[PDB]
């Protein structure tokens, strides 16, 4: 019952950017050019951190997955994130979803805030309270769905509806969690699709990048000027990993979508389990939604182990396929307590409201045999909760 | 006459941080560590995520740190990515005091972007000292110098420079060093708070590297920059720290020949009945010689010069060029030509560089590690090309 | 109604030698170790081995069901490492439908050591027992064929093979993979390798493997390893083991896609004749569901018409590229005759049916559609 | 009183091959292509990477000019080249090869080679005339090796060249792997093959196994051609470039490899517990006239024997902190190693009639300070004789 899938990926992902016709040698997998500057003198590059053939071949392959015009890549998600907000002056607001990846959260509340810039936590999920925030000073709205690590799903259409009534304000969705095989913010009215391609765009966890894809004319230009001007910019040996990974993100993907659903199914009939959070299931709140706005769903599992800190620690230290390991969206299989690990970065108090107790738990589903991750993840709940 | 070369340069840019003990396998050379992420909690620690800090990251600014006489340093994904980073220190009402002469991309983030977030920008001729002085107010916090500059290189006296900026009050003086290298000069030794680097010229010198680095020896100042590279993550990819790392094993010789290559296509120049006036630290005839040899311990290939006439004359010579290649960017094995005006600087108001001097018949060169008897020739031509 | 998929494949896959445990920072993917030496006072010199290798070579043996595994420069060096096992006046008896490269190896230079070759077709089981001399140390087969994808036997081979005792049988399982073929567990007693193709599957590595149980076997296996020094680069074995990481999620899609296109060419008016052991119409299909777990991505088919009819076709593709090699994440399509087959001699090139108008394709990862429009556009161009 | 340096080196290390109209981008450095396949159709271009490829052409290219050659190949290992030029022959032929070899050129040619027909003679080729008496009609290859490993025996080349061509069509090979071509090129002085282990001092980064295989000769590089690629003992693109990358600073590091090979020998013999040192660079050594005659400096390659017993040669190896007790040489860190029990433990009765003794031990001068490099070696030597 959800979304069709998009209707030229797989194409898309290998040929877009890969035209051998771009080479001297006609070479079908585009060469890694690492030089930093280019011969002028009788168009092309001028230097490296202004635009490279293998980051171009990226940009232009990563846009076409988005539906987007125009993609810059960058050293990092955050470095993504940085760039983005570059585009403001001092004196503006940015509105941002109150629970959303720790290291957002720390620029926005503890960086840019410091630059005469106004930062507020808004719970964008209640789309009635985002009007409220809004002001004329708001320049920028950051949406990320599903969130990390509660999954908690946002209507990005009601969303970008909301946020254009009002003029000139940014909406940013960060598709890290989905993937744009999964999601297309750009279509669903969302001015900025944001990635950290460290997760499931490159799925090696062997690649730190960002991504951003844009379709307004004037909001590329910004971008792209901000992407040479601070230079946050990626390594080419790096551009080639990540559209090398692209070339499987949808076979990938799907894999990551049968083991994550077979996880999250086992898991909730699991009668150690207090409860499961996952898309795919009926049980999640937004369940309908996502089939609205998504092809799928990721294998990214969430759930709460029965009884304390104790189990969730017994349970995590006796898997033996899962490894204990922060980041996600890699081809093996990562388990993570977000109260301790990936979400230290995020105030106490708010923890508590959002619902990370010392007992949610963060799995990763990667791409390995459905019975093994199952059969890992029996052993290691019995080992926390013994017959 | 310049200062004396520093003591186990060479040894330290191929040990330090080289250590084979790290490794289980007890390898000669640290291995490419791409991982982005590494496991916790196990029975009997250090990384958690790769942009946090990663093996091939850390190895490379433990060196890098070693040939600055640092203590710390940073590693980032290219020098504008560092420069920007180290401008995160401060706060909406700070005020940045910019040497007038610098990188045009330096002086595009302070005047374009930085000026758009409650920062005051002033283009201040740091090396006349009454000018700086003027400029200081209770309210500055950063003090960007460069030298020599890019790239009419000017020179300013650094000790001195840090001697006016750390009198009254927590200012932090930065020399971007990328036209020296630590070879030939140490900033930190010189008063400066911070050491900054564009990798991606001569630190790498194989011109397949962007990269920035920043070395510091403050601890509260480290502190804050550690926590912004890993916040903003402007960082650089693993791969590319073990190539520059790789750079640094033979930066020593290369800076050598760098010099002596230098010194000989400046000397060539001046003594050139086509060109109007060169500009080269290790010319007795610049301004600030001897200010050079006493903050120095030598000169890299870094040559600037005039050529007579108009920008038509300017180009036909840039044209002619065979073993120089007509390219942007700098520090590299390969000897490159450029146009200021038109190319690294065009970023830079017309009004500015005639200011500056940055006129259409101002060329910078690139000297690289070629041979100086073939180098001399391929200039030679073009200037009997430019003025048949 | 194939053989059933090889347990933990998958699991092996990502997690055999990958071991984080490995390395003092417990990197979940293992480092690229390019140093070439060590400092003692483990491993001695990379060419001997080194971690980043190893590390690959656990995880193939695994994939194969294997005790060991070696990995080479390339798919050829594998097979010229192999053949360095024998003896000064040996005989090597191999398939007279093989890679074009395997061939040339031993008809040109393999022969001139005192080795003689004998080419035989090994399905025949009454060609082969007749070839078989008391002189003879080595069989080399390959199963499917390249590019006229003959099917072999391999267990009653192998069977008919170790009656002599101490033969070696090699099985050039390039086509399959070890996710859709097991070699070693039917009988043969070296599983091969080109990863230049499916196995790194990313056309970015030009590398060879070879799986072995034999503890004798890999131990001279192992020595000429060092001693010849046809090693891969530290850098290309962690990217085949990278590869190695989707190898199952490929070869499903590779198989959807390729049993799709064969379908499609076979009820096209403009093609004469389709080969594809997914399909009920090649001879030993059923031979493939008993020695195999699924099919692979290589469609070859007769196009109507003559040489000029498949050189119109090929050049009007949009998606497929006319190019050699296979196995990549990218489609590609070849003329056997002209291009990936020139290095046989031309009347053996006949009888083989590797005739003018015989296409190969490779079928990659793109979306079906999209394959067979740009396959229906090309054929109506070639045949409007 | 040498040699004087090969001209325009610096030069066309950095340009040869670098050519950035080649690219569409017109980078200034070769981009690394990795692509196994290239399109065909549209005379123009590459049809696979195993038989050539961008990055690898380049690097074949720039070497080739550094021979002062008109062809080069590139392998996936120095004994890969060895292997390949091996080929060449047939079964019955014979093969002369330097007694005193690296020992995994000895164990080839003795434990493999020999069990395809081939005939293997080991010859002291340092003493010319025992070359001659070795020479049989069945002699197709002479593999010479100068400064020999790890004894540092040096051959005239042109004087074997002399005697090796006057008799109908035998090749000749030199393992130009201690010296660079920066230091000797064998080609110039009628060798028939320039050999390279670039895992040394070509890459001279101690991350790159390859082999080099420079040629002159039309008929020699087409069999040799064919063999690169019928083998397929072929090197990766990103090794290519490595490799390719280290050679931009060849010239400049051989000088300084010399400067501190020199230092470290003069120390070495001026130093009471030192029993004999070998280095074709100090007068001392037998061929040192010759040295100057053919090569344009020496390398960082110091060989000595220390006083006393196997004991001492351990403390002394074990006390080293900037020396690193590893195999392998010619890279930018500096090595120690005791061949009898190491580098060449593959070749025992041909150890003790070529000289390795259990006293013999072989040094890799890098490119650190003179000094720290002196004192290791004082304070080191201080320790095994307290």
């Amino acid at each position: 019952g959800f979304l069709p899938h998009f209707q030229h990926f797989a194409t898309q992902a290998i040929h877009v950017g890969q035209d051998p016709e771009q080479w001297t040698s006609r070479a079908v997998v585009p060469p890694i050019s690492l030089s930093t500057t280019f011969k002028q003198g009788a168009s092309g590059f001028t230097y490296s951190r202004s635009g490279n053939p293998t980051r171009n071949c990226l940009e232009k392959a990563v846009a076409a997955l988005d539906g987007a015009k125009y993609c810059l890549a960058f050293a990092s998600g955050l470095a993504a994130t940085v760039t983005i907000t570059h585009l403001l002056k001092a004196g503006d607001q940015i509105i941002c979803m109150d629970d959303v990846y720790g290291g957002t959260n720390r620029y926005f509340r503890q960086v840019a805030s410091e630059f005469g810039l106004k930062i507020s936590f808004v719970d964008c999920s209640k789309i009635k309270l985002l009007e409220a925030a809004i002001t004329p000073e708001t320049k920028l709205v950051w949406i990320e769905t599903p969130t990390n690590p509660t999954q908690k799903v946002i209507d990005i259409e009601g969303c970008a509806h909301i946020v254009h009534k009002h003029g000139d304000i940014i909406l940013v969705v960060d598709n890290t969690f989905m993937s744009p095989y999964f999601q297309r913010p750009l279509a669903l009215g969302a001015d900025i699709s944001m990635y950290s391609a460290t997760k499931y765009m490159n799925g090696h966890s062997d690649v730190v990048m960002g991504l951003v894809s844009v379709n307004c004319e004037s909001l590329h230009n910004r971008l792209r000027f901000l992407q040479n001007s601070l230079g946050a910019v990626p390594s080419p040996i790096d551009c080639y990993l990540c559209n090398r990974g692209l070339k499987t993100l949808h076979v990938r993907m799907e894999k990551h979508f049968k083991n994550g659903m077979a996880v999250a199914q086992f898991l909730e009939s699991n009668p150690w389990v207090e409860k499961v959070i996952y898309p795919g299931l009926p049980s999640h709140p937004q369940h309908e939604l996502v089939k609205r706005q998504c092809t799928g769903c990721t294998g990214m599992v969430t759930f709460y182990i029965k009884g304390t800190l104790q189990h969730a620690e017994i349970f995590l230290k006796n898997l033996k396929l899962f490894t204990l390991a922060v980041s996600l969206g890699g081809f093996e299989s990562l388990a993570e307590l977000p109260a301790i690990m990936t979400h230290a970065s995020v105030l106490k108090n708010d923890r508590d409201v959002l619902g990370i107790s010392d007992t949610l738990i963060r799995l990763s589903v990667g791409l390995e045999d459905e019975e093994d991750l199952l059969e890992d993840l029996d052993q290691a709940l019995k080992a926390a909760h013994p017959p």
